[PDB]
């Protein structure tokens, strides 16, 4: 689980996503595995706007944050999961790390602040939905 709070928005995997996540909806995408929803009280995150394909990731499997090396944001295949068909999942960034699926939701940063969130997994890959794209956070 995890989520960004930037603004007056929670960015969170669109498969976990509660109630109140899709009752205050302002923007989804399944092919991403993200949803945002609208906050009453301003978050402390910051959004990356880089190319930055270095940066340090919560695994709370392991209650550590790593360091990794990351692809650019692509068109990914993924197998099937409980929460998704075999599918092509779009704005995905692979690297080389452990997680499980509870991982979802955990935060890769860079220097210039929150680049994406724990989307995928398995066989010491981590795969982390890109947020860098998403302009609109920082504002409205
Ligand atoms: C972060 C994360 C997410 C998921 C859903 C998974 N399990 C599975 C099982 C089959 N797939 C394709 N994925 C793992 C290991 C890690
Ligand atoms: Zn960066």
């Amino acid at each position: 689980s995890g989520a960004i709070y930037v603004g007056n928005y929670r960015v969170v995997n669109r498969h976990l996503a509660t109630h109140n996540d899709w009752a205050n909806l302002v923007w989804e995408d399944s092919s991403r595995d993200l949803l945002v929803s609208s906050t009453t009280a301003q978050g402390c995150d910051t959004i990356a706007r880089c190319d930055c394909q270095t940066g340090v990731y919560y695994c709370s499997s392991r209650r550590k944050h790593y360091p990794v090396s990351f692809s650019k944001p692509s068109l990914i295949f993924v197998e099937a999961s409980e929460y998704y068909p075999a599918r092509y999942q779009s704005h995905l960034m692979l690297a080389v790390g452990h997680s499980e699926p509870g991982d979802c939701g955990g935060i890769l940063r860079c220097q210039h602040g929150v680049v994406g969130i724990v989307s995928t997994g398995g066989n010491g890959l981590v795969g982390f939905a890109d947020v860098r794209d998403l302009l609109w956070l920082d504002e409205e």
